[PDB]
């Protein structure tokens, strides 16, 4: 199944599993320091993926940045 | 699965998932402020997505930009 | 399964799903306005997409523009 | 899943015609296109070919092509 | 199933099919006149695919043409 | 399943199918004109191709054209 | 036949962690890389997320990521 | 299933189909003029292809020529 | 399945295998001299691996060399 | 599977198959003489090929060239 | 499965299989000598081929080569 990396630019960023399923709502959240990295599936129980705060994310389409709050 | 990368370009952007099957109905809006990424997945629930304000959206295709 | 992007470029744009099976009808008809994007797949109920009034849309097979009347 | 082929008509009356898969060959659905309107379409259980009459823009995984009508 | 591309360049052009099976005979032959395109699968029923007539033809081996006589 | 092209370039040019199985014997040819083109698959019967006659012949592999005598 | 990471440690150190698929989401196994080491992670029946703390050299398919102590 | 196209560049190439299987044997030899094309596939009954004679070949490696 | 191929460049390199499975250990340690190659691949039995010393190491993504 | 093309560039070349399974040994010796061409695929009898005499070598991976001792 | 392929730069090259399973050892060593090529799958008993000695060697990573002892 595909995957994002994560890295977080700044303390504090938010990585958000939303539930796969007919209901929506988020189950994980992962707090991710400035410099760490989270490679995260898609999988049986999240198949939305949030971010908040400024990371630098890649996916298969490429790269694309997110700016905090 | 497919999945769709959208990054909000400004507050309120709404991404909407649209029902899997016979019906087509929104089942869930996931609004997105400023800056915030989503990466969402085509699903058993979710065949179509729609996408409401100012954001920058990355495909198999390409680029698109949704505009407000 | 493989699936079309669409870009309204005025109001009103209608995106129409056509009916799989040996019957074809349209069973759904989702309005766009200005601005607004439609990320489509094909699925056990639509095996046919139309769509009518000015657009930018992307399939696997490049781009491709609508015009309306 | 299966391979479609994208249709714009480049003039009214276009029309897209879908042919039935199985051991008979003749159509079973016209769908008439007016200038400007694109068709996106699937092969299918029920539709094996797809003949296009009138001035279209065609895009198949083969490339570009394009019809002429009478 | 893979499929062709023929585009008729002159009336009268025969796309014919040919049986699959342990017995090869023609089951169908689509008539196209000039400018018409027809977008054509192997399938249940057809293994071959013949092309009488003028026509420009792609494949996904590229582009080739027959030519009538 | 895969298919060859061949464009005839002398007429009576023979495309024979040898048949799938512990046997092996020509079980068609079909015989093509000058510039028709028969775009033919492997299939359960046939698991050989043998062409004889002046043709053009593409592939999955490239062009390649038969000579007769 | 999964996706993999691999993660060459630039400093001691280096925490490699595992995370649990499933409803529940928690730490189950931290690998612990000294300067220079290196460790070719898959994702797993039991892991669908991987957490990089401290400074390392990451490949996945999406191409180079640095994780910064 | 993969396949391999043999041009004959001669009279008398022969294309030979070994046996699948724990025995190795020739099951069948096909015969090649010169000019004719055999596309030929690896299948239920053929696992290895022999050719002897001046031939042209091409597979999904690249293009090689027996002599 | 993927496979990893390791040539040490010194000698005791330890190519390591972790155990595939809701438990995480080491289960064997591949020693290689000077020169020699390993191309290993992830199993049932295998879903990580660890090389530790000096080595040049190729996957799929491309080169990375461990150091002593 | 995937196969090997050999062509042996001297007499004599031997191409042998070793045996799937626990046990490994030669099962066959298919011996070429010089020019000729051998497509042997990997099977459910055969998991190793070598070649013994000066050949020339294509695989997936690229041309090689065995030399005779 | 993937192969590997091994020619031998040197006489007395061993390729060495190592079992698949939650033993590792090894099962058999083939000999190659100067010029010898060698075109090994993994398989159902062999998950880890080592090399000693000096040999040339291609995989679908590229091209490695062993430096004997
Ligand atoms: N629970 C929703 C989550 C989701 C996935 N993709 C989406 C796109 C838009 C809205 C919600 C979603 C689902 O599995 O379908
Ligand atoms: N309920 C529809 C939603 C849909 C998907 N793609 C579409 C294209 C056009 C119209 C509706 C749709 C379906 O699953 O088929
Ligand atoms: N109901 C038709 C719809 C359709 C798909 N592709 C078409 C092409 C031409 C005409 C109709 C169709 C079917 O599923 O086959
Ligand atoms: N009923 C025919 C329709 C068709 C598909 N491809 C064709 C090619 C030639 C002629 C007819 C066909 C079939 O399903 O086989
Ligand atoms: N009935 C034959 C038709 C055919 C397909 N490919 C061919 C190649 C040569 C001759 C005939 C054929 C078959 O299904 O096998
Ligand atoms: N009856 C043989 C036909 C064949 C296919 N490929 C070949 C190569 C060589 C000789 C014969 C063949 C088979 O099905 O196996
Ligand atoms: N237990 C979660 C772990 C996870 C994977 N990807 C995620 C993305 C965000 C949050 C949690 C996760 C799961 O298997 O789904
Ligand atoms: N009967 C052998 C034929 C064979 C295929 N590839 C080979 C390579 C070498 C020697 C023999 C073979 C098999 O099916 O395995
Ligand atoms: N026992 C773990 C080993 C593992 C694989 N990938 C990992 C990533 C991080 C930590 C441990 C692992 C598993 O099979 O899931
Ligand atoms: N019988 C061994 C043959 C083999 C394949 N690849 C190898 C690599 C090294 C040594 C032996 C082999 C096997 O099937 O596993
Ligand atoms: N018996 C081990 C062999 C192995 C494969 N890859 C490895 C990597 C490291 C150590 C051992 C291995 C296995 O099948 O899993
Ligand atoms: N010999 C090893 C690995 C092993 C062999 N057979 C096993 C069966 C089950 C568990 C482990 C093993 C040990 O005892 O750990």
């Amino acid at each position: 199944s595909d995957f994002v990396v994560i890295k977080a630019l700044e303390d504090g960023v938010n990585v958000i599993g939303l539930t796969r399923g007919a209901d929506t709502r988020f189950h994980h959240s992962e707090k991710l320091d400035k410099g760490e990295v989270l490679i995260a599936q898609f999988t049986e129980h999240t198949s939305a993926i949030k971010v908040r705060g400024k990371a630098y994310i890649q996916t298969r389409h490429g790269v694309i940045e997110s700016e905090g709050k």
